């Protein structure tokens, strides 16, 4: 054995060994229990970041842990290759997004390989490849025919100068990011997934995810935003009919989730586009100007100032006769149902602020205990939906929320003035992107037949990769060699859709493609979907906790309903790794290039998440080059729990390295002192106290690491536990024949316990210790016998009893009360 730890030498040799044994290239082996461990696949945007490495090391520790326990582990990787990063790289550097993408894939994959993750590179996918996206085109066509995907006009932000559709992330104060020109709102036909048809399924199925973080489930519940409420109609008054036609002449309709407060309404509010708004804004230009301000302006709703103007029109509350004025209010949106709401200032906080601004009335209709009500100050309990009881509500006084709900539902229904209704904040999923580098939408536009889907055997619609976009509209709409085609229905001349898909589509089903990424007759082969089932463990950042996860669960249910898979939920367990943060320097300098206290130094600034913004993300390549993959993986698993933020630390990197030198040194000095022997096993009576204690430390450590890997998923404490065993080992004379056998038992366990964290050094040290295959020896066992510890009358002594080392004060006093009560354990039990 070489005396000194050389990671730059041991690490490539170990990866070659693993690659040559194909331990990570798995099949659908029915003679082994499957384990599907998945880390969120990256955008190939150039080079791996330190955050990447943390995410993917975590996935690797869990995959390697399951593999040592005999599982058939699939840990796939791949490239979420479509989207804007490549388009800007095309604009900025005069190159095709495809070739820029494959260049990045090559570099990053080599980076990922050098970290030694146990990945099935035979299941790699690149989502920008026709091989992949043809199947999401296929699914699009099948759902389009069912109406699950549909086409209708939607609003986009048009920049008149750049001549391109803008996302709201690029419209700043109403103007184009790279232009400042005033943005126009234009109607254009776009494609949508009817995700609202699955809202109830997507909500209730969260209850099945017992192994998801509760906050992630809460974020999804709040996004779907289900509410059970009441449709309520207020008959338009006799004096307020001018210009009103149809049903709008008859009643103002409203959705409320608090119909138990209907007797406390003091006004109503309609959107600027509501017919009662535009009808009262005829002889009243003051309202015409407010209506103008509104369509000029959920994201900003909380932050914005709530404004309204009176209307002079009136409606009648169907429950208590009251005639209440309508208002036009900027907070009422035209499209979220009725476009009109009631207002109960005494029990809704926004209605309170609105009514306090304009001095509008507020009427208590709910009291909570003896809580004092004061109309001039809002208190949290005004909105209490659980401990309130109805006040000033005549026939409803004394009821609680649900009974009043059911009562007003019965009253309104019996008078025809309302009915219960379920609403959702969830909107349909808009697919269309007016950009180049993304999956083409498989629709052909024909003047006779309409918009028609591309037949299955004509898929894929191939995206031309010989394209350099220039931010002046999508190049596809200027490429007749792409959009000119024939109609698949009638054969006449026709045009391809030139919009591309939301790149969330690719990441909504890639976990299924991984099961059979060369299947050519469908999204995923039946045989593979049956074997792998669902992802047992998913690891990714919290920024994807809402949209990506909801889209992925939605696609899972769509694919199941198509008979392609037989699971309801894609991800069983979910782990959210914390960010990696790092000091900043300064414009801004990368930390690997600084005068750490060119010539005059820089300013040591603040610590924040590694990013391009402040140029503070350390290249994991400089870290691998300088210390090796195992030091990188060890540092990140040791510094903090995986969920906590990780602070970049030079001394922490050094400390991980020195610990690996120590592990190396410990094994060498053991084999220097007499070579390998058979590890201690079996009954341990006759072993010395010192060796019994070391074996106790050993098997306690195996139990704790197994729990930390398996149940708690806290790897930093697992490493600390293995450090304590080594410290104990260092304080133990293991020179005797029995001592050498226990020493071999300790080092053989420690090397396997750490193998998921630092597999290169542990693989190398293991083969110096033992001649078997490490993955066939498997995860260390807990020897329960090693955990059992040895056993330890009014004055004059009268007997003696054998006690368990874990016997409580009640057991000493019990055994004392049985031999032929003050108790000092280990010494005497004295019965007065
Ligand atoms: C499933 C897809 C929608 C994922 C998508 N390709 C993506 O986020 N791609 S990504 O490449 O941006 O990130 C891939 C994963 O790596 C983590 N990561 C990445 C960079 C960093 O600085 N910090 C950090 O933690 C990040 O949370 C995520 O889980
Ligand atoms: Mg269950
Ligand atoms: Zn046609």
């Amino acid at each position: 054995m070489q005396e000194h730890y050389q990671p730059a030498a041991i690490e490539p040799a170990a990866q070659k060994k693993w690659d040559d044994a194909r331990i990570s290239n798995v099949s659908e082996d029915a003679s082994k229990p499957k384990y599907y461990c998945l880390s969120m696949f990256p955008y190939p945007s150039g080079k791996l970041h330190m955050g990447h490495v943390r995410n993917y090391t975590i996935g690797d520790v869990l995959s390697r842990f399951k593999l040592l326990n005999g599982f058939n582990v699939m840990q796939p990787m791949g490239w979420d290759a479509f989207g804007m990063p490549a388009e800007n790289a095309a604009m900025k550097n005069n190159v095709a997004p495809a070739a820029w993408t494959y260049d990045n894939i090559e570099y990053m994959k080599t980076q990922l390989k050098s970290l030694g993750f146990a990945v099935d590179w035979e299941r790699e996918v690149a989502t920008c490849k026709p091989e992949y996206y043809r199947w999401e085109q296929w699914l699009f066509t099948k759902l389009f025919e069912k109406g699950i995907v549909y086409r209708k006009n939607g609003t986009v932000n048009w920049d008149p100068v750049d001549q391109t559709v803008l996302a709201n992330e690029q419209v700043i104060d109403g103007r184009g990011w790279r232009s400042g020109a005033l943005i126009e709102k234009r109607e254009i036909p776009m494609y949508y997934f009817k995700i609202t048809d699955y809202a109830e399924e997507l909500l209730n199925d969260l209850d099945k995810l017992e192994h998801w973080p509760e906050q992630v489930k809460t974020m999804q519940r709040n996004w779907i935003g289900k509410s059970r409420g009441m449709t309520v109609r207020f008959a338009v008054s006799d004096d307020s009919k001018q210009g009103l036609e149809g049903d709008y002449a008859k009643f103002l309709q409203v959705y409320t989730t608090r119909p138990d407060t209907l007797m406390g309404a003091t006004y109503v509010a309609v959107a600027a586009e509501h017919p009662l708004a535009t009808a009262a804004a005829a002889d009243k230009p003051e309202l015409q100007a407010f209506i103008a301000e509104c369509k000029a302006g959920e994201a900003d709703m909380a932050t914005m100032e709530k404004k309204g103007v009176p209307t002079g029109r009136y409606v009648v509350n169907p429950l208590n006769g009251d005639k209440l004025e309508v208002w036009i209010a900027n907070y009422v949106l035209w499209g979220y149902g009725d476009g009109a709401v009631m207002a109960v200032p005494a029990h809704d906080e926004r209605d309170f602020e609105f009514a306090a601004k304009y001095n509008l009335p507020k009427k208590q209709v709910i009291a909570v205990g003896d809580n004092a009500f004061d109309a001039n100050r809002w208190q949290e309990w005004y909105g209490d939906k659980e401990n309130g009881v109805l006040v000033n509500s005549g026939d409803l006084d004394g009821l609680d929320f649900q009974t009043a709900f059911d009562a007003v539902a019965a009253k309104l229904q019996s008078q025809g003035a309302g009915e219960p209704k379920t609403q959702y904040r969830l909107r349909d999923w808009g697919i269309s992107r007016q950009r180049y580098w993304g999956c083409p939408i498989p629709i052909v536009h024909c003047e006779k037949c309409g918009n028609v889907p591309v037949p299955a055997d004509q898929l894929p619609v191939v995206l031309p990769e010989n394209v350099v976009p220039d931010g002046m509209g999508s190049p596809l709409a200027k490429m007749p060699e792409f959009y000119e085609t024939s109609c698949p229905c009638c054969g006449g001349a026709a045009k391809r859709e030139t919009d591309t898909m939301d790149t969330f589509i690719e990441s909504s089903w890639y976990f299924f493609r991984y099961m059979s990424p060369k299947f050519s007759d469908g999204m995923v082969s039946a045989e593979s979907a049956k074997y792998w089932g669902a992802v047992d463990q998913y690891i990714g950042g919290i920024e994807h906790a809402i949209l990506h996860l909801l889209y992925a669960r939605f696609f899972t249910k769509l694919m199941r309903d198509e008979g392609l898979v037989n699971v309801d939920e894609p991800f069983e367990r979910l782990l959210t790794q914390g960010m990696v943060v790092c000091e900043t320097y300064y414009d801004w300098i990368n930390p690997a290039d600084v005068e750490l206290t060119d010539g005059l130094p820089v300013v040591i600034s603040g610590t924040e998440k590694m990013s391009k913004s402040k140029n503070n993300g350390v290249d994991p390549q400089e870290l691998i080059n300088a210390y090796g993959a195992d030091t990188a993986r060890l540092f990140m698993m040791f510094a903090a729990p995986p969920e906590q933020s990780l602070e970049w630390s030079d001394s922490g990197v050094e400390g991980a390295h020195r610990f690996l030198r120590r592990l190396w040194r410990t094994v060498y000095e053991y084999l220097k002192q007499g070579g390998a022997v058979k590890a201690f096993a079996g009954n341990q009576d006759g072993l010395s106290k010192e060796l019994k204690d070391l074996r106790h430390k050993l098997h306690s450590t195996t139990a704790k690491v197994s729990d930390d890997y398996g149940r708690r998923q806290q790897f930093n404490t697992a490493i600390a536990a293995v450090m304590e065993l080594l410290n104990q080992y260092d304080k133990t004379d293991t020179g005797s024949e029995q001592g050498r056998a226990v020493a071999q038992e300790v080092l053989e366990a420690a090397v396997r316990l750490l193998w998921p964290i630092v597999p290169h050094i542990c693989e190398t040290l293991w083969s110096e210790l033992n001649g078997a295959k490490l993955w066939e020896a498997g995860w260390p066992t807990v020897d329960e016998a090693a955990l059992v510890k040895s056993e330890i009358v009014n004055g004059k002594l009268r007997g003696k009893i054998t006690v368990a080392a874990d016997a409580s004060k009640a057991d000493l006093e019990a055994a004392a009360l049985a031999n032929e009560i003050i108790v000092v354990p280990g010494r005497l039990v004295n019965i007065v």
